[PDB]
């Protein structure tokens, strides 16, 4: 049952929040509060996002090369993940594909297709 076809901007917001949870077992709040992130959630986020992991070489052949740097999306992502990030978007394939690299894994590209939300 379809629910949402998100804009690229909305998708980036969604992706950032979920990747932030992928990244840790505890969300650290401004006030020093730590919200636990159940492992099960992290496993399901990874699957539901349809993340593929690419080496630099493989990425450059699988769609990264046509992907263009998005400055606002990159900063928006960097701010949520809390570290230097690059977001590129392959607007080929008509349905966008987001390519993400972070300071945490400088030799891995994260490939995430924009999809329907259900």
């Amino acid at each position: 049952n379809f629910a949402i076809l998100p804009s690229l901007q909305q998708f980036n917001k969604v992706l950032a929040y979920e990747v932030r949870m992928l990244m840790t077992d505890k969300l650290q709040l401004e006030d020093g509060t730590q919200l636990v992130v159940p492992p099960a959630f992290r496993r399901e986020i990874y699957r539901e996002l349809g993340i593929s992991l690419y080496s630099n070489e493989a990425a450059e052949e699988a769609g990264l090369r046509w992907a263009q740097h998005y400055e606002f999306l990159s900063h928006q992502m960097a701010q949520q993940l809390g570290g230097p990030t690059e977001v590129r978007v392959e607007v080929n394939k008509s349905s966008p594909v987001v390519w993400l690299k972070t300071w945490l894994s400088p030799n891995i590209w994260v490939r995430v297709p924009l999809t329907e939300i259900h």
